[PDB]
């Protein structure tokens, strides 16, 4: 650990939109913003006009552009995008001050990608090799900026949620974290560090053995908790769940927060809810508790996450006083996601030079004066290598 004072509050962005950072491209420097992704490996940027683009990567007006003459098709969840490969110097301003050669993207024809007004023009995927497109030939960004300098082959991921809904021009103006590249920031996180090992290196994956809420444990075969897989993906917006697993949470949180009453269409993300400037019953929603595969034997680890995590702020300007809220959790087909809900709680370290995640509380994580994130240890959990998918 350490200070990586020019890396500190590098980000911003929200969990609605992703979290994005500053790079440049090409000889003479071409600036984009470009979104965080720990759930992909492919460095791809805007190269061509597209509606929802303000500005994009021009290979005809930079001298140390190569083209690479192999085209790219990535399907994306719903849609696409479509990309000439080449290769061309790149930057991270706010980064550890170094160029790198680099294999980029450029996106010519892209469909349900761009999302209108989100101020990111392209994509950083951290994730390794095996998952990058066409194949794991195509070397990552990360994969060559620790090859040509001497940067530790780790990365670390400080994303901060504001309490409230940000317009398009308060997205620039409020912080959205930190990026430290090379190493590990000391001041973005209290507490200790606590790290699971990384399953297989393609996406991010983690194991986890046991899920509560509010202290109660949800009493599965742990294989329902990582069904499938379970990853790490700044990319993705809500905590996603397993459908066995996302039906007996909001029973569970139902149950906990039975004060009032929601529509069903809230529990399933769709409907807002709405209370009075402040007045926020944060006490009577429950917290949710991952616990995870530590690296000792028989050992595990708690990170718990508040409802200022889970609950969105999204605005309605319909009586613009109250503070709403859309629920960030929901099914998937995929197994466990830990999207930036979850993140937004936590300091992540991605230590890919020692197979290992590291999670430690939030500096920045939101809450109210009664009650905090955690991240917790040890406890003796039996047969956690039961609980992986295989
Ligand atoms: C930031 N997340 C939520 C993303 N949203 C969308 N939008 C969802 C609706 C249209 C595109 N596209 C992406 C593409 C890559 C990585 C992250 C995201
Ligand atoms: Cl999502």
């Amino acid at each position: 650990t350490g200070s990586f004072v020019e890396m500190v509050d590098n980000l911003r962005g929200k969990s609605g939109q992703g979290y994005y950072v500053e790079m440049t491209v090409g000889s003479p420097p071409q600036t984009l913003n470009i979104l965080v992704d720990t759930g992909s490996s492919n460095f791809a940027v805007g190269a061509a006009p597209h509606p929802f683009l303000h500005r994009y990567y021009q290979r005809q007006l930079s001298s140390t552009y190569r083209d690479l003459r192999k085209g790219v098709y990535v399907p994306y969840t719903q849609g696409k995008w479509e990309g000439e490969l080449g290769t061309d110097l790149v930057s991270i301003p706010h980064g550890p001050n170094v160029t790198v050669r680099a294999n980029i993207a450029a996106i010519t024809e892209s469909d349900k990608f761009f999302i209108n007004g989100s101020n990111w023009e392209g994509i950083l995927g951290l994730a390794y090799a095996e998952i990058a497109r066409p194949d794991d030939s195509l070397e990552p960004f990360f994969d060559s900026l620790v090859k040509q300098t001497h940067v530790p082959n780790l990365f670390s991921l400080q994303l901060c949620g504001a309490g409230f809904p940000l317009n398009q021009s308060e997205v620039l103006a409020s912080v959205g974290g930190s990026m430290i590249i090379g190493g590990i920031d000391h001041s973005l996180y209290t507490g200790s560090l606590w790290y699971t090992p990384i399953r297989r290196e393609w996406y991010y994956e983690v194991i986890i053995v046991r899920v509560e809420i509010n202290g109660q444990d949800l009493k599965m075969d742990c294989k329902e908790y990582n069904y499938d897989k379970s990853i790490v993906d700044s990319g993705t917006t809500n905590l996603r769940l397993p459908k066995k697993v996302f039906e007996a949470a909001v029973k569970s949180i139902k149950a906990a927060s039975s004060t009032e009453k929601f529509p069903d269409g809230f529990w399933l993300g769709e409907q807002l809810v709405c209370w009075q400037a402040g007045t926020t019953p944060w006490n009577i929603f429950p917290v949710i508790s991952l616990y995870l595969m530590g690296e000792v034997t028989n050992q595990s680890f708690r990170i718990t996450i508040l409802p200022q995590q889970y609950l969105r702020p999204v605005e309605d300007v319909a009586t613009s006083q109250d503070d709403c809220y859309k629920f960030a959790i929901s099914q998937s087909s995929t197994g466990t996601v830990m999207g930036a809900v979850i993140m937004e709680g936590f300091y992540v370290v991605f230590d890919r030079a020692r197979k290992r995640i590291g999670f430690a509380v939030s500096a920045c994580h939101v809450h109210d004066e009664f009650r905090t994130a955690a991240v917790e240890g040890p406890f003796v959990t039996l047969d956690m290598e039961d609980c992986g998918y295989n």
